[PDB]
């Protein structure tokens, strides 16, 4: 009876993780996309999301939670009905710290800096989905927050190190799993918060053109298979199916 | 036409400052007291507000702001119509840094620790408005977050140092102002955010019984006069008139 209310930007990275957790836990929520199709500067969503997509908020009766991570933790702590799926093993579980490891590993990536650099240095991307004139608009507003190419190759190399860990664990998952069985996700048989972080963060790289550089075409094949699997997951397609199409707003 | 929506706890200290700023700036807002009269443990509001009153949230079209200070700053930055009163002098004003000084000075006081200590050590209070059995309930839930008396006399002495600065500035204000004229507030003729912090924070001390110790009865007479003035201010009485009566909820 107590309502579950959420305010957010449909295309905000933070919002996407939260909205996917709600769908995974089969929770009834009253979502409110406060984002508008056209900005004051007459701009669409794919022209604005740098730091302008900031922090959502969740309202559950007497509780008010804001940031993405803090909202997800609240949902996991609160809705404990037997019918509600758990996205984290028990707190005292043998397998718990491994899940929280990959979760914090992915949640620490500077996604705003990756978005900041894509629009500013397209040459480092492949098949970017942002129009090229976005690089023309943001750079005309000029006359670590700056456009140091070395700084991007640095964190992009840092990203490859993180994905090397993921490819390894997925490889570990692949060998342990018999074929014709139920293929596991990142940490185990079940879909966890680490998977929520992975699905959403890999989908953002595909939007920014940082996908061909990191997986596919022979590189990190287990990561490619993982990403092609979440795309078909029904909870992921319903909540994030169109968040990369620049034709919907 | 764009609506102004707020979620909060009526008795939360943070919420009170925000709601007083809205009233001072004559802003039309859609306030939503999410606090309930009776807790899950069958408790009223005056039994719960330690850290359970946490952070409000403001929703203005595409913007989502959370903490109290950040909300107040947003309101000051946004609503600039000539008819909207300003609670801060211009950013490049000669008198600006003095206002921001007293504001940050008051906003840094550990109000949650003062509330925490009152219920835990009534002996250090005078005319506390919390029922005495609140000390009986919270201490029965046991079997810096702890109940070190020296730690409270420490920060209470720190509080007196802050109020000594306020009494001095109000004294300075008194001497400069001719009698029969318009009596000024803390920083000047106009009601500022520093006054919003002062009015709400002094009203909380009166609720916790830390008023007789700090002003009145001959002590800090300018502070006593200030507090008796805000009580009659129509914007203050409409928004905070009943927030100390334990009979309303």
């Amino acid at each position: 009876e107590v309502k579950l209310i959420l305010y957010h930007w449909t295309h905000s990275f933070s919002s996407q993780k939260v909205r996917l957790v709600i769908a995974e836990k089969a929770l009834k929520c009253e979502e409110h996309d406060v984002s508008l199709p056209l900005s004051e500067h007459n701009e669409p969503w794919f022209m604005r999301l740098n730091s302008t997509g900031e922090v959502p908020v969740l309202i559950h009766g007497e509780n008010i939670i804001c940031e993405a991570t803090q909202i997800i933790d609240y949902l996991e702590q609160t809705f404990l009905d037997e019918r509600t799926p758990r996205l984290m093993p028990d707190k005292e579980s043998m397998y718990y710290p491994q899940v929280q490891h990959y979760r914090e590993l992915l949640d620490s990536l500077p996604m705003d800096a990756y978005t900041h650099g894509c629009i500013l240095h397209p040459e480092l991307t492949v098949d970017s989905m942002i129009p090229a004139y976005a690089t023309t608009r943001i750079r005309s507003q000029i006359g670590l927050d700056h456009d140091n190419v070395k700084y991007l190759k640095k964190i992009l190399d840092e990203l490859e190190k993180v994905l090397d860990q993921v490819e390894t664990e997925l490889q570990r998952r692949n060998e342990e799993t018999p074929e014709e069985g139920q293929q596991p996700w990142l940490c185990g048989e079940s879909f966890t918060l680490a998977d929520v972080s992975l699905a959403v963060t890999l989908h953002r790289l595909k939007f920014l053109g940082f996908a061909r550089r990191n997986w596919g075409n022979g590189k990190r094949p287990n990561l490619e298979t993982y990403y092609e699997r979440v795309l078909k997951r029904k909870t992921f397609n319903k909540v994030l199916g169109h968040v990369n199409n620049i034709l919907i707003s």
